[PDB]
């Protein structure tokens, strides 16, 4: 009840600041307001009260309180029109829309760039009940939109970033909303806001046309480099399945088989090379030179190309992994011919230490097939996740063992590096234990051998199960996404072109007019073709096509 | 039928693997020991005798470069485990998540 | 279901008929109160009901979880640590750890109020483990 | 869960100090005055704050609350 009273109070004193528009001065709670409070407590009578009086809807709340990734926060944007969408208040969106004194702009944007559509973007996270919310608020915000200012396309405002609601969710990681608006479809009264579109329907087969937007590698900062290159979420293998997605990287993929074959026996006339020219070290001497200058152009090509991509588009050891490899053989390629070219004499080890590097990278081209694609992930996952917590526990062990044998034997382990030997021999079934008869303390040498054979045992034991308890309670199709990951990455490599020639790339998808805008010329768009098998379709409605018959 | 299906899918891919390895190691060896490892035959065949586990390694104390061999021998058994590890986990994957009725 | 109705039950009674007495205070000849015995026998129901109980508007201080704030979908929940600090001498963690003989020991120390606070204190306590 | 329980014995043992220096403890948590008793003077418990995101507050009863801005 006191609140128009001393809002008549406050007008009739004659402030030059008024009451109605205060902002709190805290550094943790900076430019908050009474419109943000009366939008919190779900009160759709204080905040009529609130605007007929003159409250300002484009309140920024700054605060601490309200920013992105501190701890115990609430980041809904800064407006009060974020807030009563992220708080799933529809009634308080709809008068804060349409009230005639002071309508809040779907435009405007916070401090950090972000829009309503960006904020509803940002809140996702998984449930059911968060991912209902936010596709039904977000539907009825575009909708609400169309309807209030039908010029301006809200989709389109970037973040500070240059981040478009579509790139956002596909940089975050958020699964549901992504899918969501890849595959959208809307009705009579405003359908130009879809982005699927079906072309004809004989039948139970259909054509689904797909919009490319922002999808299409052709345009830069897309959806495809966002998910290879930028995401750091480790959700991104599987955002490349969705069903836009898949067939477009498929059908890139078969345009480019010739070229990844092409490049496949480029490497290997060059490893062939490289491994007569390593071999015949020790006329012939011009067909030595010509070699020795062949792999130090080998060498500088594949540096440079690596160096490249580095500053290219990246600033990360899983996902760089075969790129560190490439760059290792280069760079000690080209250091063992500097060094050969300077007589260092060193230059041989170098020189077999790249070769053996060199022949075993040629497994990046075993990502071509799907059989022995997954056979080399496989690889790499044992690699860098369960071979290095078994090599740390392995050495502790060794060297205390090999440090009790020395200093135990006084012939036998003369020395530590001596005594690691042995005892690595015993790993591999090599190794000698017997009953010394010249050592004083033979019974406790014997005893220590037999209990470091226990136990190592135990230790490759644990580390079989271990392994296995990893694989059997996994999914299946983890595997499988990994790999389409890693073929999504190289077409995207090969479509760039090389690093001496850039290569001019192609618009994908076929250009046909979608419908007519809301103003003037007809919405003209780039679509991409799937087609659909269906055989429910005879209980559900048909939906409008483009075309009448198929073509 | 199940050694039928072990040879022809799961053996030929690590086959494949392996003898990559294996003659990458064999000619590195070779031209870096300038009587040990006197042909790329007679390498292959040393290389090979450490699966079974019969294979020599020392401190050769006449070669040169003698801690780049014992490094190169260490990284190949290490390697060699990494891949036959590979094949046990790759069978019980495919063993594991399959219907019982379907060899019979 | 019946053991957590009970216990609710006989409190709000108690509450009602004496209301000086606080009931949870009464040791056994062990030394133990109920919510001692609970975390000592592994009675992992009934101390889950008793570390998280929210009482209503006739007798609310009965209550060990309280709300602070509720801004929005965040909140900030008040747990009380009467007996659940290791401050004082034999705690609901110290009999978790050390005098429990069931083997619930380990499903025991990931519930709620203790999980948050056995993870602050070990951020606080790692640069002496390091040293 | 074995491995927390592991590091909660962990931290009990660390917390207790050396034995030649037996350490001096402290409480964990804020103080403060959750309500009045149904007896006299208003109840003083020592709480441990714990953060919760629940997107299902809207549809259910807003609970009672001891403060009124979030700080
Ligand atoms: C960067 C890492 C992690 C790495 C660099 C070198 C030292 C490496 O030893 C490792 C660790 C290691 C050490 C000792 C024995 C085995 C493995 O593994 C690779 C690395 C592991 C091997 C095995 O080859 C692979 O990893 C398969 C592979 C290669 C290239 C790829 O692009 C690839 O992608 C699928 C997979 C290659 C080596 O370079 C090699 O052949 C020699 C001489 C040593 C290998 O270190």
């Amino acid at each position: 009840a006191c609140i128009q009273p001393l809002l008549e109070i406050d007008r009739d004193s004659g402030n030059p600041q008024p009451l109605v528009n205060a902002q709190c001065t805290d550094e943790y709670y900076r430019g908050h307001s009474a419109l943000h409070i009366a939008i919190e407590k779900r009160s759709l009578q204080c905040v009529k009260l609130l605007v007929e009086n003159g409250a300002n809807v484009h309140a920024k709340a700054c605060g601490h309180f309200f920013q992105k990734n501190q701890d115990t926060c609430f980041y809904f944007g800064e407006l009060p029109l974020s807030l009563a969408a992220c708080t799933k208040q529809w009634d308080v969106v709809n008068y804060l829309l349409e009230n005639p004194h002071q309508p809040a702009s779907l435009q405007a944007q916070d401090s950090l760039g972000n829009t309503v559509l960006h904020a509803l973007v940002m809140i996702a996270d998984d449930s059911a009940e968060n991912s209902a919310l936010v596709v039904r608020m977000y539907d009825g915000l575009l909708q609400a939109g169309a309807r209030l200012c039908p010029n301006v396309q809200l989709e389109g405002i970037p973040n500070l970033e240059g981040l478009t609601p579509l790139k956002l969710a596909a940089k975050e990681g958020k699964i549901e909303i992504f899918k969501h608006i890849l595959q959208r479809e809307f009705s009579a009264p405003c359908q130009s806001l879809s982005r699927k579109f079906t072309e004809w329907c004989y039948g139970p087969v259909r054509v689904s046309l797909y919009d490319l937007a922002s999808v299409d590698s052709w345009e830069e900062n897309s959806v495809l480099e966002i998910i290879a290159f930028h995401s750091r979420s480790p959700h991104r293998h599987r955002m490349v399945v969705l069903e836009p997605l898949n067939k477009l990287l498929q059908a890139k993929w078969d345009r480019l088989i010739p070229r990844f074959c092409f490049n496949f026996l480029c490497y290997l006339v060059y490893m062939l090379i490289f491994t007569a020219v390593a071999y015949h070290q020790p006329a012939g001497n011009s067909m030595l030179l010509l070699g020795h200058i062949l792999i130090l152009l080998g060498g500088v090509y594949l540096l440079l190309g690596q160096l490249w991509y580095f500053w290219r588009r990246r600033l990360s050891f899983m996902d760089s992994y075969s790129e560190i490899l490439f760059l290792l053989q280069a760079l000690l390629t080209v250091l063992s011919q500097v060094l050969c070219f300077l007589a260092i004499e060193w230059y041989l080890p170098l020189l077999v230490s790249s070769l053996a590097m060199g022949w075993t990278n040629l497994l990046y081209y075993t990502r071509g097939f799907q059989h022995t694609g997954i056979y080399s992930v496989m690889i790499e996952k044992v690699i860098l996740r369960d071979l290095l917590r078994f090599l740390l526990v392995y050495l502790v062990f060794l060297f205390g063992f090999a440090v009790a044998l020395v200093s135990l034997s006084r012939p036998p382990y003369r020395s530590i590096l001596d005594a690691s030997l042995e005892l690595f021999k015993f790993t591999i079934g090599m190794g000698e234990l017997a009953f010394q008869e010249q050592l004083r303390f033979r019974g406790v040498v014997l005893l220590l051998l037999l209990a470091y054979v226990l136990l190592t045992y135990v230790l490759l034991l644990n580390m079989l199960i271990a392994l296995m308890s990893e694989t059997v309670n996994s999914v299946a199709t983890d595997s499988w996404s990994i790999w389409k990951l890693q073929k999504a990455i190289s077409v995207l490599e090969m479509e760039n072109g090389y690093w001496w020639c850039r290569r001019k790339k192609q618009r994908a998808g076929v250009m046909l007019t979608v419908g007519t805008r809301p103003d003037g010329s007809p919405d003209e768009r780039w679509c991409f073709r799937v087609g659909e098998m269906n055989w429910a379709t005879w209980e559900q409605t048909l939906p409008r096509t483009l075309c009448e018959e198929p073509s």
